[PDB]
């Protein structure tokens, strides 16, 4: 229901790029186009697609005219651009090497820290598109405020991520479950699943407070799992599938893995972790990975995935209504594949 | 009329910081407070003050109640935060050393490229304040759109700045007057003088298109001069007054000085510039400065300042009405001091 809506979502990028790219600022426009083409393309588009899919499912098909549907694709593309803005900056700050199957933008010869302003431009495009396509709609300001507030929450999460993961500075006692859950709520949960569903809600005239809170209850939990998965895949994923080289151990991250490791470790295993975590030497990173395997963390992850799936399902049963459960079911099929 | 309104503008920062700083995200809130205190303080506050001053001058004193005035200080503080967000990022990208009399935030031990997310947070605070204080006002959306569009224009200017000034890559023929004027229009003119005056207009219910275009005609020119001055002061200013070490020559910038140099230089002077521009060696930078002095660029700047002042004055006579000319006069007194 996604799979049979992509290529058309993806096909529309060319039109997104064309309107954003319409004499003195020509060189700047040409660089924006480069930035958009390198950084908003090559991922799974599940976040932008979710706006489109949910919009079809929430709006009476008789309001689903040609212009309404165009606004849906645009707002979905807005969500993709929000992602792109954050990832460009996140790769700089995480010292990452590849993303989406190619070198990180900032690693490109001749880009480097210019990418900071490139990221800002991507953000700015969100609001340019919103004005261009949605300014006359009753939900215009709901959407603006949703994107801005989603960004604020994400940056507060990015702040906790980076605080709790200081370079050169082991301190494993920081890395707790309570801490972990807060980081990922803010850095991932809001802008990943709440944002795109909430956007389609607003566009559908569903603006109730209580209805947004109920959608949250499900979507924030989905987002938590998705970040736990992302952390597991950072060490245990195949870079040719994920499209990126993992950095969590060297970056001293409060990864779900290091939290689960800490819950399990013998005092002697503690010392091996502390001696080897947070450092750039492949040797030391390999030692951490072998401790994690010693501790059967891959099996612990597979069990958590099953229990989290059942949990999200429980939550859909409690909280979906009066929204079509398919809204939440489609999404959950996509993330727990 | 500024001078006798500062300390009260400045005094209000403590309240700005307090509301933005009101359990899981505590560490992140504490870091936001640090960021705000380091980066939004220690400048001249002329941009934020202009919102306050212009608001008093445009709004009938009987609408100027306690809440209206509080909104004015807040929106002025919004303009200061926009500045702060841009400068934090600009210092990274310009490889700068000091700002406002202290080391650049990103140069702080233990900050570094975390400052990218700190800058984003500063941006986000703009819109948090707008919601907190202005959400019920008829000009709420005018203001949001003004700040967002001001940011977009500034980032397009930052894009031209950085394109035209590539590291390691002399090409002096890029550095033209036409090019220069476009860079500075976008990177400085909009968010420096148009923004704060326009904000006070909107808050005063002055939302006419034509009235905003007329205010622009004056304010965009003021902003151009202000950037020409900034460039002159980069090489010829006293760092204990400006509060910052200059980087333009080493950063290979399309500075007004290098443009004026190029207009004047003997073919042999051309080669000295080309041989020495855009490089980190103090020796080579000193050679550029001595060419500029050879060419009497300080005298050329002083003459341009006088002619630009007379021009802006001409423009105030043409375009101020029906706004109080004092709006524009106060500002011009402050910048051509
Ligand atoms: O690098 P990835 O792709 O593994 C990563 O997942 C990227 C990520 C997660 N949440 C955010 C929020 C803002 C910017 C990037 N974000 P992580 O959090 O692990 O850096
Ligand atoms: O570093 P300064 O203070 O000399 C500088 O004037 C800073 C500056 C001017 N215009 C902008 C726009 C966005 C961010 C910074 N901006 P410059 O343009 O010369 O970098
Ligand atoms: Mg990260
Ligand atoms: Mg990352
Ligand atoms: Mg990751
Ligand atoms: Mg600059
Ligand atoms: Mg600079
Ligand atoms: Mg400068």
């Amino acid at each position: 229901v996604y799979a049979q809506e992509k290529q058309d979502f993806v096909q529309h990028f060319s039109q997104i790029v064309r309107v954003l790219t319409e004499p003195e600022i020509g060189d700047a426009i040409a660089r924006l186009k480069e930035v958009l083409e390198y950084n908003a393309i090559g991922g799974k588009y599940n976040r932008g697609l979710t706006v489109v899919v949910a919009f079809r499912e929430l709006v009476e098909p008789r309001k689903q005219d040609a212009d309404s549907l165009q606004r849906a694709w645009t707002v979905g593309w807005c969500v993709e651009l929000l992602q792109a803005f954050f990832l460009v900056a996140d790769d700089i700050m995480d010292s990452s090497l590849t993303r989406r199957g190619q070198i990180c933008w900032y690693q490109k010869p001749g880009v480097g820290l210019d990418a900071i302003n490139d990221a800002n431009l991507l953000e700015a495009c969100i609001y340019r598109l919103l004005k261009l396509y949605c300014r006359e709609q009753p939900y215009y300001l709901n959407l603006i405020e949703l994107f801005l507030q989603s960004s604020y929450q994400t940056e507060i999460g990015q702040t906790l991520d980076l605080l709790t993961a200081p370079q050169g500075n082991v301190d494993l006692v920081r890395f707790t479950e309570k801490r972990y859950k807060s980081i990922v709520k803010y850095k991932t949960a809001f802008y990943s699943f709440y944002l795109p569903i909430a956007a389609a809600m607003y566009m559908a005239g569903i603006d109730g407070e209580k209805e947004h809170a109920n959608a949250k209850k499900i979507l924030l939990e989905m987002g938590e799992f998705f970040q736990i998965q992302d952390d597991y895949l950072d060490l245990f994923g195949d870079p040719s599938v994920t499209g990126k080289i993992g950095t969590d151990i060297q970056d001293n991250k409060c990864s779900w893995l290091v939290v689960q490791c800490l819950q399990r470790a013998t005092p002697e295993q503690y010392q091996i972790l502390k001696e080897n975590y947070g450092q750039k030497e492949a040797e030391k990173v390999a030692r951490v990975k072998a401790l994690y395997e010693e501790l059967d963390l891959p099996a612990v992850f597979l069990q958590y995935e099953e229990d989290s799936y059942s949990h999200i399902m429980a939550l859909i049963e409690q909280y979906a209504a009066p929204l079509p459960p398919a809204v939440f079911l489609g999404l959950a099929r996509k993330i727990y594949k």
